[PDB]
């Protein structure tokens, strides 16, 4: 049990986030960024690359941290406490579809416009949104 | 060897922050600000107020996040990668003195007026305030 830090990325494209329902443990079935561990060694950009590459074959640029959340599932069966580093970048080709690399882990990735957000979203998410971050303007 | 999580802060009285050189295998003999690891199932705002608490006995309020940064400690005899989230804060009572509570881990903590700031400061605390960062202010 210590906390572990997870990079997590808003990909912007034009009103729109990329989210993906989850198949875990964790957060079944809600709405979720891509992302994942941040690895020993790595810096938070290239952290963000590597996650997106791996669970959707995207492309991304212009990284720019946004912030950083605590998030600790107390109620969870097994102690979970994540860090979670939120960055901000948007596609090289704004036309490149997103791939679903890992269906054992996300049912797949879609585009959602900001004024309608699709439900449940995870609960990291809900929080940090629920507090009035906005990833195009923060 | 994974990343880990540090919470630092930033004590703010008048135009001055606390400061202290280390005695430890990472930053020895440099200028840091009082802080360390986040503990499962602690917020960063409470990790602050202990930690601080722990390593100089003063009592803070009103803690507010600054940013995070991502520091690899090649230099390090060990694997040592640290995401550090900043955090700001002030004294309860602004006439309360710091006392080095942790000689073996530290030097003594004093206040230094932000214009002024001691040699030689901590690499990663070097680094954030080269990129234009300002406790004070941010
Ligand atoms: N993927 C994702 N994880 C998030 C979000 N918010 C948040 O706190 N986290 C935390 C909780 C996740 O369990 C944790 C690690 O991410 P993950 O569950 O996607 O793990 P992963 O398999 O991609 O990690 P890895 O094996 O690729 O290193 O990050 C989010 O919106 N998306
Ligand atoms: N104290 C402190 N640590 C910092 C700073 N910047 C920074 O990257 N770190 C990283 C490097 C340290 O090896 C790491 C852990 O902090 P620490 O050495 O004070 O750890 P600690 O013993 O106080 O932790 P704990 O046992 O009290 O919980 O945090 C800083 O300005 N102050
Ligand atoms: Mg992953
Ligand atoms: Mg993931
Ligand atoms: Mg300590
Ligand atoms: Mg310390």
């Amino acid at each position: 049990a210590i906390p572990r830090v997870a990079v997590v990325v808003f990909i912007l494209n034009g009103n729109s986030i990329l989210l993906g329902r989850r198949r875990s443990s964790i957060g079944n079935s809600t709405f979720a960024l891509p992302g994942g561990h941040l690895e020993f060694g790595e810096s938070f950009e290239e952290c963000a690359a590597r996650e997106v590459m791996e669970e959707t074959g995207l492309k991304i640029e212009k990284m720019k941290l946004l912030t950083v959340t605590n998030n600790v599932f107390k109620e969870a069966p097994t102690p979970s406490h994540y860090v979670s580093v939120s960055i901000r970048a948007v596609l090289v080709d704004p036309s490149q579809e997103p791939k679903n690399m890992e269906p054992e882990k996300c049912e797949g990735w879609d585009w959602y416009d900001w004024e309608n957000l699709p439900k449940p979203l995870f609960w990291p998410l809900e929080k940090l949104f629920g507090s009035g971050f906005n990833p195009f303007t923060h």
